[PDB]
RNA sequence: AAGUGUUUAAGGGCGCAUGGUGGAUGCCUUGGCACUGGGAGCCGAUGAAGGACGUAGGAGGCUGCGAUAAGCCUCGGGG
């Protein structure tokens, strides 16, 4: 739901805030699926990829590639 | 009266006609084998070769991947 272009616009601290937010959303989704009340299975994959994106961007800024 | 003489198949054999079992034969192939012309001839403490355990919305194997886990970013191809 968020693209690498938009992520590169946020400050370092805003990215870390978004990473916590996504981890909380993933946690809620896992519980909803264990309870069997989650209709859209695909939200798990998308949230997980969103976490991976934020990590990638953060690492690029440390390595000086951005 | 004396004499002649067919007439059983419990089961078996042989032939033929129809089947079963079995997977030979013919015709094949996603696999092999032997080589030819090139490439590259090393990988590893910046943790290798090879593995364990994990990883997808649903059990397991093979494949891919590593808690960013059948994937993340960028540059090109493609349609
Ligand atoms: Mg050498
Ligand atoms: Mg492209």
């Amino acid at each position: 739901g968020t693209t690498p272009g938009e992520l590169r616009e946020l400050t370092d601290d805003e990215l870390k805030d978004k990473l916590r937010e996504s981890k909380e959303e993933l946690f809620n989704l896992r519980f909803q699926m264990a309870t069997g009340q989650l209709s859209n299975n695909r939200r798990l994959r998308t949230v997980r990829q969103e976490i991976a994106r934020v990590y990638t961007v953060l690492r690029e800024r440390e390595l000086g590639l951005a």
